[PDB]
RNA sequence: GCGCUCCUCAGUACGAGA
RNA sequence: GGAACCGGAGCGC
């Protein structure tokens, strides 16, 4: 499968944010998220971690929010994320780097830790099914939107 | 002693718009 | 997302 991600990215230039298209695999995001360790937030680069999509840890919507479908049974259930993400019954998403090139992100990277770029692979805890892709509309930062396959 | 920089404190406390 | 205080160095005065 075939996800395209659009990003908004800052031209030095024209100093306008121009719009960019992304293409990334779903097998790579994937093994992204088998190779990634099972912490919430734990590494030295802090990924990966809580994707609250919304949500706040006793699975009640958080008001003005709208959670993202990602169209799955476990992705799109409420989520249950304690103190720590460690509870023994939690159920959560995680999100983590994903690129077009596809390499693992380094998560214990630190000070500075590798630059996480717009990208995000989502899946649970801890079972890691896969969710889907999502992107920051614009630069790094702010609203994450889901991406297209 | 005053001003600026970097490390550290620390991906911590704090937090949920990441 | 994400500080500061305390802690150590450099430059200038
Ligand atoms: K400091
Ligand atoms: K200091």
């Amino acid at each position: 499968a075939t996800w395209t991600c659009i990003n908004q990215q800052l031209n030095p230039k024209t100093n306008k944010w121009e719009d960019k298209r992304l293409l990334y695999s779903q097998a790579k995001a994937e093994s992204n998220s088998h190779h990634a360790p099972l912490s919430d937030g734990k590494t030295g680069s802090s990924y990966p971690h809580w994707f609250t999509n919304g949500y706040d840890g006793n699975g009640k919507l958080i008001k003005g929010r709208t959670p993202i479908k990602f169209g799955k049974a476990d992705c799109d259930r409420p989520p249950k994320h304690s103190q720590n993400g460690m509870g023994k019954d939690d159920h959560y998403l995680l999100e983590f780097p994903t690129f077009p090139d596809g390499h693992d992100y380094k998560f214990d990277s630190k000070k500075p830790k590798e630059d996480p770029g717009p990208a995000r692979v989502i899946y649970t805890y801890p079972n890691k099914v896969f969710c889907g892709i999502v992107a920051h509309q614009r630069g790094n930062q702010g609203d994450l939107r889901l991406c297209s396959h």
